[PDB]
């Protein structure tokens, strides 16, 4: 069962958010979908955009909530309930303030760490899902966070994040084939420098 | 109807947006509510925060959509329909890229001007409501707009906007008493001291 069967990317809808750091999770899942030719389409029943298809021999669903970040549970929770996907089979990709651009880690369990998208999900399905933490850097103060995550990264930082995302994409085969410890080892070993 | 009986402030929910330029309409309506001791309360039926009370001898409703900016019609339209408030009795306060900080104008009719909150309202109630256009400046290109409206203004620009808002607050008496041409003349003449 330990096979990942639902991959969620967190972010905000609309072109004015598409390039902002808070959409790192969208970048990962959008790139994953086209890598495998999985069409993402409007899914208003679950307040999101979703897709389904073959990833490395496994039937995997992809979900981008269209709720705005802090209401992501309004999509993730009914979607996972309807398709009866347990938290242990869910991977949620999200921006991580507490890692620098180019750093990327697979985490199982734990809390939200102040991430307001995760904050809307953990209360309802519990903590025991997997997370792809995509480092975006921390601006250095609580008051600067909103302008950081709702801002577009400069090209040098974007290059670092893109390389980390590319590396994680290369390890999705391990995740969907039920080899999570191996995926965690190989993702977390990524060095951007 | 001729008096303004509903005053809407546009913006985004949450502390991470509260100080951004795109929330200029919230600033005006929040300040108006407390000026007259009108309590703004959660109104989930209408996907907003709302209140009602006496402003200068008239019973006036106040509304902040909690939909996020580009979905503001999901609050404004059913709220105004439920209370049978005609567009001619509605004032919508919003940020205006086409005016500078410290410039503020009352406008009747017309379109959305690219404002994606107004874009979600005009289709459903039509254009014939009044607007309090709170200048926030234009950054000089389309690509810079998102980071501008979703950013916090520097202190000197904030002071200019706050002074314009203070001035418009002092003219709400004319609006709720139906003296819209006089309100327009007196609001639009504002210049920073």
């Amino acid at each position: 069962m330990s096979n990942i069967s639902l991959i969620v990317g967190l972010g905000n809808p609309g072109s004015e958010y598409a390039q902002t750091r808070h959409n790192a999770g969208f970048w990962f899942v959008e790139q994953l979908a086209d890598k495998y030719g999985i069409t993402l389409k409007n899914d208003p029943k679950f307040h999101g955009i979703s897709g389904r298809g073959n990833i490395e021999g496994h039937d995997v669903r992809l979900l981008l909530p269209m709720t705005y970040m802090n209401r992501s549970g309004q999509s993730v929770v009914p979607f996972s309930k309807f398709y009866q996907i347990a938290p242990e089979a869910i991977l949620i990709a999200h921006d991580e303030l507490d890692m620098n651009p180019g750093v990327i880690r697979l985490k199982t369990g734990g809390g939200h760490g102040g991430h307001n998208g995760l904050r809307d999900i953990v209360p309802h399905i519990g903590p025991n899902f997997h997370r792809l933490r995509i480092g975006i850097g921390h601006p250095g103060s609580k008051e600067r966070v909103s302008g950081h995550v709702l801002g577009k990264a400069p090209s040098n930082e974007q290059s670092l994040m893109d390389g980390a995302i590319d590396h994680a994409l290369s390890k999705v085969k391990l995740l969907v084939q039920g080899q999570v410890p191996q995926a965690m080892n190989q993702i977390n070993a990524y060095k951007p420098a």
